């Protein structure tokens, strides 16, 4: 298959926060993630992160290990320190045959401290960022020489977190760096997903197909919330919920005509509790397939 469609474990268990799904094993995941029909899954927190033991739970499930989050340090930590806080990392995913590393730069991240309001993320002053793309190049370019295509995670709460921050990271990095394309985050972001897919998409290695509740982010930026708080109250959802506001198909059609391929994740932080993760995991593989072949991405 040329278009292949995973999905992530914080459907079923948080990763920021540890109460969200934490009676769910990871055995009950991986059996429904298989079972709904995904190809692949992405790391969480519950894994096995040795190669015989991760395939030792994800094999007997059909499932491919599409890539782990990888967190950054670039902003306090040399190149060399940051090379080799992957490396790891890089081992496992060439083992586990994966060919995408995810990674965002957290040293300064929001998005896990539940006591701090999104709207106090920080930013990026603008001397810095020749460098930092410069770093995070370097990183790519490390990571291309082993099999192993990096992807940055823009991501509420971080420095890379608007579409004019997206551009930053694309002008002040290349060739090797690829943006992983979240249109949930972006458009939680006030970017726009399509625009945003229009101008980078030939640097696009992997797309998260995640929904958000306008209502919801709303709420979000008025109460001044935080982003797990926001997540809790259902900020993000799955393609194809009615109460979503993602325009998937746009997006999904540049991506058919540049000729993408790779995987499209469903990737859905919910509460687990109010939105049953086999439900809306359901929902979003159902749609997200049908926009992939109304775009003629998936032929
Ligand atoms: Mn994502």
């Amino acid at each position: 298959h040329m278009i292949l469609y995973g999905t992530n474990p914080i459907a079923w268990s948080n990763d920021d926060d540890r109460s969200l799904g934490a009676h769910i094993t990871l055995d009950q995941c991986l059996d429904e993630a298989a079972k709904i029909g995904f190809d692949g899954i992405e790391k969480g927190h519950k894994f096995p992160q040795e190669a015989a033991a991760l395939k030792a739970v994800l094999e007997p499930r059909g499932l491919r290990y599409v890539s782990g989050w990888h967190s950054l340090n670039l902003l306090v930590n040399s190149v060399e320190e940051e090379k080799a806080a992957m490396q790891p990392a890089l081992d496992l995913l060439k083992a586990m045959g994966s060919k995408v590393i995810i990674v965002c730069e957290t040293s300064n991240a929001i998005h896990g401290d539940n006591d701090k309001p999104l709207q106090e993320r920080p930013v990026l002053e603008d001397a810095r960022w020749e460098a930092f793309g410069l770093g995070v190049e370097a990183l790519a370019a490390h990571a291309a020489a082993q099999g192993i295509t990096l992807v940055y995670h823009h991501h509420m709460g971080t420095i890379v977190e608007t579409e004019d921050e997206i551009d930053r990271l694309m002008r002040f990095t290349g060739p090797h760096t690829r943006l992983l394309l979240d249109t949930g985050h972006c458009l939680f972001g006030r970017g726009n997903p399509e625009r945003v897919a229009q101008k980078h998409i030939a640097r696009v290695g992997h797309i998260h197909a995640k929904n958000i509740r306008r209502d919801i982010v709303q709420d979000v930026r008025d109460q001044n919330l935080s982003f797990l708080e926001g997540v809790r109250r259902g900020v993000f959802t799955v393609p194809g919920d009615t109460e979503g506001s993602v325009d998937f198909v746009p997006v999904l059609k540049i991506a058919a005509e540049h000729g993408y391929q790779g995987w499209l994740v469903i990737e859905a932080e919910q509460d687990p509790d109010v939105r049953n993760p086999f439900e809306y995991q359901s929902l979003g593989l159902k749609s997200l397939k049908a926009f992939a072949r109304e775009a003629g991405l998936d032929k």
